[PDB]
RNA sequence: GCGCCGCUGGUGUAGUGGUAUCAUGCAAGAUUCCCAUUCUUGCGACCCGGGUUCGAUUCCCGGGCGGCG
RNA sequence: GCGCCGCUGGUGUAGUGGUAUCAUGCAAGAUUCCCAUUCUUGCGACCCGGGUUCGAUUCCCGGGCGGCG
């Protein structure tokens, strides 16, 4: 786990990721994600989407990566430059950049987003996408690259109605908070309950509180260990950072920054286009002339949690990376079964032909159930292929053995990657089992309780 | 349907997509996809992934969008330029471009891809991602833009073993083929069966045949009508194009081009790095000196189906776009229930408070079942809100009515967007129903057969 | 690209050297209890920059964007 | 960025002005019938360009990339 060299090796060898254009020499700070890396990235993203977007009914959008210079001048990003400069169309009349963040488009599409939500508040938009920084010296691999996938969430809330109705769901949750006070006081982080936290005013409100809870739950869900995960409040526009402890030290992997008055303002000035919600009045005010007002203009506070996926990924790598006891050439990852690149591996004992039927029958069966599987029927022994599949963090292994070919209820075995423990179950309900473990409704323990274990080949 | 102005209007108004940076004046050929557009895009992509990637067990990868000039010189793309030019890092020693296609990275990562598949053939890689063209005059909206999402598939096959074992699944399929012969002969396309097609040699092989079948099935699955969908063979490196008929005419939406000798070669020359598979020999040849050879080097043929998602999207728009009979202000889309941005809309009759419970209870219930839903509890009448939800192509509508508040088995109604037909079913199994219709296991007809219809409010 | 006009609430429009008509839409209220009901009330716009003018959204010049070869 | 070395099959390495050692890995065969078994056989490499040389992967110069401030 602590050994970054072994890990880096296992990552490179099995093509989790790799230096970009390595046949042309490679280019620093640019990385390509192979089959397993891509699969893990995708799984992580799907989980994120159905964690925040579905649960909060967030308006997600696709925006363009190119950006006209005036847009990035209004936001003060422009101000030898760390952005990627190009030109648009025919000639150099219209210079643009590659977006440094996927936040801007949301703001620039605010009016239509607000209309879509019927003009009502609060409302959340979000953008999952690639952003680009012309860093000078990228090191640490994924930690500092020049192009990367981030998932951003914009929460637009009435400055006067900033109080979240789903907060008692995250109320009893215990986190490591690293407040600015504790930082200037030469102290360390503290394990507080969330509600206690907001009461004592360490966390401004229950919206930031709720977000912090959910963000926690997500980051732990994908495989980050709580003990090495904290929330450091920014110190001298109130920002909180979800940070993880790695071999490189404490790195920022999520940025929760909540800034009221704005760039929404900025753009509204530069373009002279009001970007403002409106709230009807319970009691219409009359104000020269008699002039009753029935609505008030509202520029909404904005909470912005932005997730850096390269770093969430890497953190998962370091925390999950384990080495077996005995054969230390055998390494594996401990990916949670909901993000594992492959939930299942389909393996026969030896190259014996009578195994070919059941292998295919179930491989076509797992697909029908939508399970990501890797069927390994190559030359080497069962132990070797296990080492291979464990190495890429395959969650479970289905072994077809001689007792599969000679039994009335045809049974195969199911091996837990982590524990090296096995059970034996009929081949007809194996896809059901695997599928459900991959969708987190049950863990390995309950499978171990529901089915008879593997004691030996009869 | 034929009316592009009405459609364009409904697209703009409900924010399916919109001109990029419109508050800054907008920029031609760049478009941002709102909530519904993004949802449809995502659904389409998920369906694509579980259509090709899962079923063929394709090695999917994430590659970088930036690209060093030598890479694109080897591929002869460079040769006032239609690509987006920038520089990498500190200064202008290292100029690069924005990838015009997501194909290159796959080739550049070929060796590790081939190793991952144990060196065996055949094997498929694929890349879903954005590509960039500095077009001069973009028109037709999505048809010709400057940045767009394409999904590419690389199939690597032994030139001598080009014969697909899953072809009898697409054998009895009937398509419109537009062969080059028919084109130079002043004829039109022909509705051939696929197997007949390959026998008479109009389609070179059963791999191109199989791909063509699957591509067909996919494009029809997402909502493209067969009658306005054909496969035109390229005429004077054998290429086939999946084309659709729109108001703009026949446009190319998928490119199936199958070119043996290569850019794999090109890169292998420029970099001096052999990109070649190897095949063991059944009978080891002995060839001066006695020198037995046991493997032959094989440069594999490559089949490349590339999908243009902007165009597949637009095609879906034009084909699905319908206008009601009577109130022609009422327009709707006929999105297949597997790609519909929202499968369900949750609607009460009137603003009456006693409806608030059941609405929430099921909205939290649909989420638990993972169903994308839009709960509309706004001021206007049921007809207005229907018009709204139909307008964005919501697949089904759940109506909470007075008979929901006063019945022992609490029942609500389910309305079919297309037909305007309704049924009535208990609120406890509604998420099940909706969920399954959204996962294509049953159609509306079987629901209409399984449940009692809506005849009137008791 | 090059060309002939054009750009007014979210959408569709009338109008003029003295800051804007009507319809739809969206909210709130009341009606209404199945398919944009009705009434009331409220919300929102002259694509940018420069020039000419006492004053331009209107006239002229140049961005940008759109329709079409 | 600037700096001190460095780059040899997929990975880890020995070696030298005359084109490369060993281990692992991956295939095929045979053993083996639960956790990288064993034997046999096969597959694969000197990061690029220039210079000096009869000849460089080795020496020098400059790309690129990596480790580290
Ligand atoms: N050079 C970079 N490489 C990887 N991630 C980055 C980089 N810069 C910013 N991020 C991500 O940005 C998030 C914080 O937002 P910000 O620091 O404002 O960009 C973190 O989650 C990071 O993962
Ligand atoms: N300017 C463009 N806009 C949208 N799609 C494009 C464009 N150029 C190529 N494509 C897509 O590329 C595919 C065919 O490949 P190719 O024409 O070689 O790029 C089609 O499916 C198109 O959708």
């Amino acid at each position: 786990i602590v050994d970054r060299a072994k890990m880096e090796d296992t990552l490179k060898r099995r093509f989790f990721y790799d230096q970009a254009f390595a046949i042309y020499g490679g280019v620093s700070g640019l990385y390509d994600f192979g089959p397993v890396g891509c699969a893990l990235k995708n799984n992580i993203i799907q989980t994120w989407r159905q964690h925040f977007i579905q649960e909060e009914q967030i308006l997600e959008i696709d925006c363009t990566m190119l950006t006209p210079e005036p847009v990035l001048k209004t936001s003060g990003h422009v101000d030898f430059n760390l952005m990627f400069k190009t030109f648009i169309g025919p000639g150099g009349n219209m210079p643009g950049y590659l977006r440094p963040e996927t936040a801007q488009g949301i703001f620039l599409n605010f009016k239509r987003l607000l209309e879509f939500n019927q003009g009502k508040l609060p409302f959340a938009a979000a953008q999952i996408g690639n952003s680009f920084r012309n860093e000078i010296s990228p090191r640490s691999g994924l930690i500092r690259v020049r192009e990367f996938t981030m998932a951003e969430i914009e929460h637009f809330v009435d400055p006067s109605e900033k109080d979240h109705p789903k907060f008692q769901n995250v109320a009893d949750l215990h986190l490591y908070l690293y407040s600015a006070k504790a930082q200037v006081s030469g102290q360390s982080a503290r394990k507080m309950r969330l509600g206690d936290a907001v009461e004592q005013g360490v966390i401004n409100n229950t919206v930031l509180g709720y977000f912090i809870g959910r963000i926690y739950l997500y980051l732990t869900k994908v495989g980050i260990s709580p003990d090495k995960l904290r929330f450091r409040q920014h110190m001298e526009c109130d920002c909180w950072d979800a940070e993880s402890k790695t071999s490189y030290g404490w790195i920022e992997i999520v940025g929760c920054a909540d800034r009221s008055c704005y760039d929404l303002s900025c753009h509204a000035r530069a373009t002279k286009v009001p970007l403002v919600a409106e709230k009807p009045l319970k009691e219409p005010k009359t104000v020269r002339f008699q002039k009753t007002l029935y609505v008030e203009e509202v520029v909404p506070n904005v909470i912005e949690p932005s997730f850096g996926l390269g770093r969430i990924m890497y953190t998962v790598f370091e925390h999950t990376f384990h080495v077996r006891e005995g054969d230390e050439q055998r390494t594996f990852f401990s990916f949670p079964a909901v993000v594992a690149p492959f939930k299942c591996s389909v393996l026969p004992l030896s190259q014996n032909q009578e195994f070919m039927p059941f292998v295919k029958e179930l491989s076509e069966a797992l697909t029908r159930h939508g399970v990501s599987h890797k069927v390994d029927d190559s030359s080497g022994s069962i132990g070797r292929r296990y080492a291979r599949t464990d190495e890429i963090g395959v969650a479970f292994g289905v072994t077809i053995d001689f007792d599969t070919v000679n039994k009335t209820p045809h049974t195969a075995t199911l091996r837990d990657r982590d524990s090296m423990r096995q059970i034996r179950a009929e081949i007809s309900e194996l896809p059901s089992i695997v599928q459900d473990l991959a969708n987190g409704n049950i863990t390995w323990a309950d499978v171990e309780a529901r089915y008879p274990l593997f004691e030996g080949q009869e």
